[PDB]
């Protein structure tokens, strides 16, 4: 028919879902099919974002790539070079507002962009600026957990204080506080005042 | 094992793309598995979506779906019955901002709740609250139409008036106007001032 | 990074499960997108294949594609031009076998072919040469319809002879018969003797 | 509605593609999210698969999880209890002929069993009785590794002996041969005699 089946580069990916659902396993996945592709990646996380390191994007499943720690999305553009295909970003909820213009920036200039980020809060509100990269971006795929109650297929991180479901309005950092976060579906999840 | 595997209802499904991504189609094929599945349905549209029907749910592919049409978002309530397994509103973007809280409603009561709608604008804004949807729903399909321009997956809507692309501030009901509408990727998207 | 993404075309797509399913459903949107696609294609069904047709591939969702109608496989290669750039078959099942080895030939010439068929016959065991066309392909979708005795996905074929299931060894034409079929599960499909 | 969705328990799952494609990955996770839920999973392997391990099932990602390694198929049945909920099989193409039946029985019996195993040899040729497992699974995912050539999705194994294409009809076991294995698209495995 037609020997070569030509495409233009640049374009969106979306990972989501809650906490423990497998955004980074997803994001690393992708990043390594891309190193036997023999393309170029980087990946970036946010500053604040330190859970398992602050140097890596970590998954809970044991598994790591190298990341560039970063505090303001514009800042991305300085490690950018013509060079690399791929751009990964892990949590991305937790970027500032420029996020979705960096990002379509990025992709319009034909870069491979995939994000992974909280689509919620443990409130179960929609999270940073995910929501609108969602909407903006070419695939989303939204991860789920297990119910850590009742076995079944989550869509909410649960945060714990002291064993008890937090309260709505309980601040992100808790100074001594013993705090925890499992995956819910929709039924167990909890959020009193 | 164990004989049986107990799960509980409630919960949302987005399906969101450009015009002609197949969000209706979509929509009609869940709708009818469900009928076959012995369970009762009912499909919202708005008021304001007549293109092929005032009252009935349309696809471009040519099939169709029985639909109550509906002003305000509130106003699905006095048509819900507790024999009905399933809710399947079409077009949601055109929906008031109390969508959210009557979809995550009906998921909380039991009902299955799919929704259909636009993710972006001819703009390539996120839409109304299909942003919000996304975040919050269990299931999100983001559609691809087929670029009309280059032929690769699109992830747009062209709106066209006389033949050129449209501008920015161009409103929603031009009164004589020729317009159309056609998929587009990222790259044939044209969006002028 | 790289404007392009060049990729080679050729390879095989299947798409299998029970009746009803919604394999002819499936093809039939795929070709479809294809001509969006500004692409060429053909649709081969066998000859033996007149449920609803002779001379077309219908879908019970009441969707129709024209078809070429072939008794050998072998006949597919005199209806190919270089122009086409798509060949579709419906109920590959039904197929001599030539098959493997004539969709083989046509992906590695550089045709994209997808192929529907059942995976399995009324009794349970798989079909024709499809499973072979399952292991070699580089996509398989395998669709699920609904168990029409207990609701839930199902993934066999039940053939009725006058209400009761069919046994093992009934022909698959029965003259005067009045005869049925319908999607399962493997719970509540049955084959007696 | 209707407070819950009963379900019934048993059925199969295939995982296939070429080596490399992320089987066994996907097949740790799906054992993994089961621990989650709280149920009980056993892993199966083939005695003669020792590439990583005798007593674990490893993926090339570096994880790995407890296995329990069988010479027939039929050994299956003595490991069971009725406790358990899951059973998963790494390498299924290198079971014996009962496997089938085997997996049937305990699909049959209310276990989810999920089976993984190459689609291809590096001939091309459909393998072991993964064709027939795929007829008969009520779910098929076949992955794709990244072609080594090329870069674009593989969907075969190239086996190398000395650096060139291994023949047609080279033994499985070459003694001190050097021998590797890379995931290839159609167009770049080569198998010549
Ligand atoms: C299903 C499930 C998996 N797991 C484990 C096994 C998975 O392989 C692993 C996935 O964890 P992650 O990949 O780290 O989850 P996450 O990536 O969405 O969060 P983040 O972006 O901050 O890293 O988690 C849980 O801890 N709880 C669960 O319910
Ligand atoms: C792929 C493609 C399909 N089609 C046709 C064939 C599909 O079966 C059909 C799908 O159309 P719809 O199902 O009507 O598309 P849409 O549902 O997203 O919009 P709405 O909610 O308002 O109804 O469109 C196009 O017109 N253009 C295309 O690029
Ligand atoms: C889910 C379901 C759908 N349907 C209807 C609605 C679907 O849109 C339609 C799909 O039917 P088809 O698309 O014709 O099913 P099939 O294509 O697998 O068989 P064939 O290749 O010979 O044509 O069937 C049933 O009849 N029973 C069911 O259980
Ligand atoms: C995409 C790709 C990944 N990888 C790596 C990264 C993946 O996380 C990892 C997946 O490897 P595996 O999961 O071990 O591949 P396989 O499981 O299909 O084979 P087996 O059943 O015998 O274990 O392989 C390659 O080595 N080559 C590739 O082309
Ligand atoms: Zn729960
Ligand atoms: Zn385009
Ligand atoms: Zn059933
Ligand atoms: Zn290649």
């Amino acid at each position: 028919g037609s020997m070569y089946l030509i495409n233009q580069n640049g374009w969106i990916e979306v990972i989501c879902g809650s906490m423990f659902s497998g955004k980074s396993e997803e994001l690393i996945r992708r990043v390594r099919r891309t190193q036997f592709a023999k393309q170029h990646a980087i990946v970036f996380k946010p500053c604040i974002d330190n859970r398992y390191s602050e140097e890596d994007v970590v998954s809970h499943n044991g598994l790591k790539v190298k990341a560039v720690p970063v505090s303001a999305s514009k800042d991305i553009f300085e490690h950018i070079t013509e060079e690399l295909d791929v751009i990964a970003i892990d949590e991305v909820q937790f970027f500032d507002g420029d996020i979705v213009e960096v990002v379509q920036v990025l992709a319009n200039r034909g870069y491979r962009v995939i994000v992974a980020g909280l689509d919620q809060d443990f409130r179960g509100l929609p999270f940073g600026q995910v929501p609108q990269l969602m909407a903006i971006a070419e695939h989303v795929t939204k991860l789920q957990a297990v119910c850590s109650v009742c076995g079944s297929p989550a869509s909410r991180t649960q945060r714990l204080i002291d064993g008890e479901p937090a309260a709505f309005d309980d601040p992100i950092i808790l100074v001594g506080a013993s705090e925890s976060y499992e995956p819910r579906c929709r039924h167990c999840h909890a959020v009193p005042a």
